[PDB]
């Protein structure tokens, strides 16, 4: 399963504050979809057709209620991937990482709510994170040599001397987020962000056992300037996991490194990150053409 999201961010106090030249329709009920044009002046109008539009006016809190449901998979044993995508300046980085409201510190949230209901029927749970930068194919820990190794059989993904924090508490938790420059932004702008959380439960009184990985992206912008390769795979792999044939993993770092979060029973949501602005109009459509192949 791959379902797409847009996400219009509110116009910024320096740009104009005109968006004429994006119109939401309602929500499609009877065929479980939502419509947008964009009128690219001269008159010549393109619809796209995504899983869900977010107009303006949504707020972080409104849009995890939309993703609560996918982040309850990896207590079934799941894996799941939330991506950002869409040009710098769309709201990638305050989709996901927004203090208390983004996907980031609202799905650890989610999922202590679970594990404390959980241990009522007996479950115990060990959650644990990673945290790391992709830029030009280098991985930096954000949590500070650095490998890729799978393992075939178990279907497995480790990354050499990454410290993994395991989250013990609310308070352990709130250390970790609250820890998270010009050179610095335009850097992290150019690089993927990805954040892992590793869910292990055993229950004693069953036997049962049960594992999840959720990998929260915030991809490097898509604008062009390397970034335009591993997003283009990224984009080749999803597609084709949504078209039995052959996927090249190996072709970029990031689809390499989510590999087994990408296949079988996995499920994957992609937001899409559109700025309201006129000069971005062409950046705008570029995103939407690039997230309907994904979802056709
Ligand atoms: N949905 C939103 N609501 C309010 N402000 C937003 C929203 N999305 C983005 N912004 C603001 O717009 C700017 C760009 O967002 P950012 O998340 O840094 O973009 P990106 O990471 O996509 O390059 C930031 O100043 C951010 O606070
Ligand atoms: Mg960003």
């Amino acid at each position: 399963n791959i379902r797409v999201y847009c996400r219009i961010r509110p116009p910024l106090p320096h740009e104009d504050d005109n968006i004429e030249h994006i119109k939401v329709q309602p929500f499609d009920d009877d065929n479980g979809d939502q419509g947008m044009t964009i009128n690219r002046g001269n008159s010549q109008v393109i619809p796209f057709k995504f899983d869900k539009i977010f107009d303006q006016q949504e707020t972080n809190d409104e849009i995890f209620k939309e993703v609560g449901q996918l982040i309850q998979s990896s207590l079934d044993g799941y894996n799941v991937c939330i991506f950002a995508y869409g040009q710098t300046g769309s709201g990638k980085t305050y989709t996901m990482l927004n203090p208390g409201d983004g996907i980031v510190p609202a799905t650890i949230n989610h999922i202590f709510s679970w594990i404390d209901k959980l241990a009522a029927r007996g479950w115990s749970y060990k959650v644990s994170c990673e945290f790391i930068e992709i830029y030009n194919e280098n991985i930096v820990d954000l949590l500070r040599k650095h490998e890729i190794r799978h393992d075939q059989e178990l279907k497995t993904t480790y990354i050499t001397n990454i410290t993994t924090c395991v989250l013990d508490s609310r308070d352990t938790v709130d250390k970790v987020l609250k820890r998270a420059s010009t050179a610095a932004n335009e850097h992290s702008s150019r690089s993927h962000s990805i954040f892992i959380i590793h869910l292990e439960g055993k229950n004693e009184g069953t036997g049962e056992k049960s594992q999840g990985i959720l990998n929260l992206v915030d991809l490097a912008g898509s604008e062009r300037l390397s970034i335009n390769k591993s997003l283009s795979c990224l984009g080749d792999v999803i597609h084709a996991l949504n078209s039995k044939r052959h996927i090249p993993f190996r072709n970029s770092k990031l689809t390499y490194l989510l590999q087994y979060s990408l296949i079988g029973s996995s499920k994957t949501l992609m937001f899409v990150n559109i700025s309201p602005a006129a000069l971005h109009l062409n950046e705008t459509i570029n995103s939407l053409r690039f997230a309907s192949k994904v979802n056709n």
